[PDB]
């Protein structure tokens, strides 16, 4: 029989699927919408928790903090719901309304920060709740907590090589906290010794944050659209020597390459899903790539964001 | 390897997830939003289109029309999309600005119909445009195609059967165009033999016409607030004589069951999904279902009705 326990075991072996009218016929889309709360944070959502409770940090009585309302909270409130604990979000007071319903029904507590202050202002207000009582409160910490690369180094990563039989030469991953694109490349390159695969990271032309360390240059953010990458800083949970090549993408490559997965080949997708495609696309305009077969992450779906520009004058 | 040709291919295989706060541990829920437009209705709408391809009536050239606007509209919009054919909805122009956007991003021709006319106008409209010319358009009829329940008998039936290895004792259902009952029944009780199965279909006590056909009393429909079941007469993919059992629930009772799942559970659901729910709720009051293994079917997720009073009140 396979009955799940709770909704947080079932994440992962999402699908593989070839495109036919984007590209060249040689783009295989790893579909991260196909989980329990519909984006590539389900995975690790269930296995920071898990890892928690496996290092004896997490049991009744603690709570969970962690500054974030984009897919992590989704993802944190439902594994939070399915297991039993008690979960705090702190987010800017400007956030939707749309948003805040959604995590409120999977039963988390919102703790609304200033304005005016942005995301340093959530982070700030974590921190204070958690120092309060830090046998209490227990924060998650996304971008540095190795259980986020870990869960796709032992989920995606995997998957990816059983679904191509080894056949995948590109692999292509926009960067958040950077966890799939270190986890992934780190079985691949790593545990099945395939170190002639090309690692591409993906970030906001905007906002190359990636392309300037690499170079030694000076980190300098700006804003942008790409909703879920480019966070303006170098993540603990990215290992800046498995990466290849930077390709940097604009909002408007994104948003009309997102669209073109929806209508041209029924995907919903997201702006970062968009984004990622965009860049093979880029890549299969130079001879030497046109014979691989390139794997992309499509990190979350359309649906999530009918309210951005992503929808705007469609009719 | 295990690369899909297109989308309409990795539809199934959902999860079955036992619930552990709602019931007393032995309802077994199978998540339907696991799918790849994220409904029970993706099964049928890949079913519909390729059982008229194998019939010869759809091919390049000849355009879909249907009339609806709810699951079954996404779904055969993103299997049109995948394999390339062009689809026409109608509905009425009252529809959501919200489910408007989504069909449209995924290239359905929208034509909207006078909103004084309901279902039954836009239902009207796509008889019309059908008639203009019969050998250029083809209209599916969910309610009526017998490649509806025929994908259940395929995979949603087989599915349950497997994952449970045959220890299923009730089978419950909310009844929309009855495919996923008659389908899953006629697999189990049909060709797996178990003729003690306990179907139940459920339906809104506010339109009770399932009850009132089983009584061989007069239909008589009325308004509801279940989304996606209780259609008002009795479909021609639903056969009354695989049914064991009729309950009828009502909007308060679905909506505070739907979310329980969310908050007590982490699965994300629609209204009818609190409903299939609450009547498995209700037999176990009954000593005779004590110790019987229940198997309900949750048709989408409650992120499709963010504007609904699913979420009403939160704060
Ligand atoms: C998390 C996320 C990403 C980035 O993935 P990481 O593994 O964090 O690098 C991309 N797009 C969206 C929508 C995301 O939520
Ligand atoms: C289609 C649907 C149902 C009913 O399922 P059928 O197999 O048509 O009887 C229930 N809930 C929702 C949300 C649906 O879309």
């Amino acid at each position: 029989s396979k009955i799940y326990e709770d909704n947080s075991l079932t994440i992962g072996h999402t699908p593989l699927v070839r495109l036919n009218r984007i590209g060249n016929g040689r783009i295989l889309a790893k579909v991260e919408s196909r989980n329990p709360s519909f984006s590539v944070k389900c995975r690790i959502g269930a296995n920071m928790i898990w890892d928690a409770e496996k290092r004896g940090v997490l049991k009744p009585g603690v709570e969970l903090v962690e500054p974030t309302n984009g897919n992590t909270g989704i993802a944190l409130a439902y594994v939070a719901a399915a297991r039993g604990y008690k979960l705090t979000l702190t987010m800017p007071e400007t956030m939707s309304i749309e948003r805040r319903k959604l995590l409120k029904a999977l039963g988390a507590n919102l703790v609304l920060t200033e304005g005016a202050k942005g995301m340093k202002g959530a982070i700030q207000k974590a921190e204070e709740i958690v120092a309060s009582d830090p046998q209490k409160y227990l924060l998650l910490q996304q971008f540095s907590n190795p259980a986020n690369p870990e869960i796709h180094e032992k989920t995606t990563g995997p998957e990816i090589w059983e679904d191509t039989d080894g056949q995948v030469d590109v692999f292509i991953s926009g960067v958040g906290t950077g966890g799939t694109l270190t986890g992934v490349t780190r079985y691949i390159k790593g545990t099945k010794g395939k170190t002639d695969l090309i690692t591409v990271a993906v970030e906001p032309t905007d906002s190359p944050v990636i392309a300037q360390a690499l170079a030694g240059e000076e980190i300098k953010p700006g804003p942008h659209k790409i909703q879920g990458i480019g966070a303006g800083f170098i993540p603990g949970n990215l290992d800046l020597k498995l990466i290849d090549k930077v390709v940097g993408i604009t909002n408007e490559e994104a948003i009309s390459t997102a669209r073109r997965l929806m209508e041209e080949e029924g995907i919903l997708a997201g702006i970062s899903s968009g984004a990622a495609v965009a860049a093979a696309l880029k890549l299969q305009e130079d001879e030497s790539f046109t014979n691989k077969n390139i794997v992309v992450i499509l990190p979350s779906s359309g649906e999530r964001y009918l309210s951005t520009a992503l929808f705007a004058d469609l009719f």
